[PDB]
């Protein structure tokens, strides 16, 4: 198995199971919540395995990240949902705070 | 209502799961793997109800956030330790990135 494979799989049901409970509009349709439950599965299944060949904190770190891009990416073409510049920013302080707590913890002893 | 308190709530059930999931180390996990199937299952729920007034991605984004700086404040043993000054300067700009969302956008039902 290729590790990569693995985590841009579970970042693609990531995308899908979040994209799905926002299509829904929460828990309240059976098929979505279903197909919400395997998905959200499947991905700490593939991210549970990823582990072992990439560094925890880096697979957390690309899956919420890359996620978030791609939930953002997708709600903006799927729902028209337009997303202000204050807010763009924002999430990029965010990711920019998060990168300093995450060498914070690279860091740290092992 | 007011999506803060249910992120928060979101937030809080995270990092809640994920100690329980960490400090866990037995012989059989059985028992507090349902507590943390539970905690887990609330967390999703909290963020759905959530995502019905925040933009899809930034919902996301404020979840693993906030739940990465508690999670790492976990790891590192919380007040047990002197807390470093970058970890002060990421925390200012992950709240920066946070009071402009919240007071230069919108969280309304969509």
């Amino acid at each position: 198995m290729n590790p990569y494979i693995y985590l841009g799989g579970a970042i693609l049901a990531e995308v899908i199971g979040t994209t799905l409970m926002k299509f829904s509009e929460g828990f309240t349709r059976l098929w979505p919540s279903v197909g919400t439950i395997i998905c959200y599965c499947a991905s700490f299944w593939l991210l549970a395995q990823t582990i072992a060949y990439i560094p925890t904190g880096i697979a957390y770190a690309i899956w919420s990240g890359v996620g978030i891009v791609l939930i953002s990416l997708l709600s903006w073409g799927f729902f028209g949902q337009r997303l202000d510049l204050p807010a763009i920013i924002g999430m990029m302080l965010i990711c920019a705070g998060v990168l300093i707590i995450n060498l914070l913890s690279r860091s740290t002893p092992h």
